[PDB]
């Protein structure tokens, strides 16, 4: 019954056929997920015009999503946190609902590749069992630089919703989330 | 127990202080509420860099609001529907929860004061007895113009959450559809 998800076969929306083309490889690489019943995926894109490692800068911070991410009321890590693969943050939400806290584990960290990635192992019913990754990918024309994010996820529906619920509610999260990527590393890059 | 709001006596955040002194009589007037105990009201602020009649365009739009609201599946008026007070609107939320439709009806529709205002009266249990008004104001210097919209609202905060959370939910939705009522009407000035 599991599949496997067909986000490197599409071109993502917002996304140009050319820039898909060029990143069509590393979709597969990173945002492909199994995908077994009961379960959604989406992949997600962002154009910023803003260098690569001004937004990678951003998106490696596991210990303050905050910085980019909507309805988030605060953001703990350990004493001794460390920006390594296995650390966890307890993230807790504005959702209108009694107070909930995620903790979510850091699943990937390359900043090589400008990978990374995190899983939510408990906390979310809305977002129960959700993994997410994140690439940053450079882009050039006559000089002209710009960066794509490609932001992924799987996760469980929840009984009683439908997948387009789920996916839609996600969806509308990753899309706000890169929106203020865009702009808070867009005002970093006219700062210098 | 009941109280009177006191969102006319502080300066809203993002408002300058001279700004707020202009508008102090306008909240007064339009922006105060009976407040009981179980409830809680905000009064939040957005400065667009577009004409007062720009942006009321957008904002008297009952029968749209996704228009400039996020985290909305569907909006669905009546086939007689005209735009007079008392009115209502079919709103389909998004929210991870299972499909819930709030029907609102349009409480003001002032457009020579620039003054909407709008009910849930049923639908939605993070918003029990939600209720809000929203004006716009125009403002000049050394002939340049911009608007500040005010958007207030009261509302139920549900048995098991605390006032601050509910607030934060609330709050954090108006601001965030307030930054796409003024991205979407920058744009409509931008472009004539």
């Amino acid at each position: 019954l599991s599949t496997i998800t067909t986000h490197h076969l599409t071109v993502p929306p917002g996304l140009t056929p050319e820039e898909f083309q060029e990143l069509s490889s590393s979709i597969a690489e990173f945002h492909s997920y199994r995908i077994n019943p009961g379960q959604c995926s989406s992949l997600l894109a962002q154009r910023i015009h803003a260098p690569v490692e001004t937004v990678w800068t951003v998106v490696r911070r596991f210990d303050k999503p905050q910085t980019y991410k909507h309805f988030i009321k605060s953001c703990s890590v350990g004493e001794d946190f460390r920006m390594t693969v296995g650390s966890t943050r307890d993230v807790t939400v504005i959702s209108g609902l009694p107070a909930a806290t995620s903790t979510e584990r850091l699943d990937i960290l390359d900043d090589d590749r400008h990978v990374t990635g995190f899983s939510i192992i408990g906390g979310d019913h809305r977002l129960r069992n959700y993994r997410s990754v994140t690439t940053v990918h450079g882009f050039e024309r006559d000089g002209e630089i710009w960066t794509v994010v490609l932001e992924s996820y799987v996760v469980d529906v929840p009984e009683g919703n439908t997948e387009e619920d789920t996916r839609l509610f996600a969806d509308t999260v990753v899309k706000l989330n890169l929106q203020k990527l865009a702009s808070v590393t867009e005002t970093l890059a006219r700062e210098a």
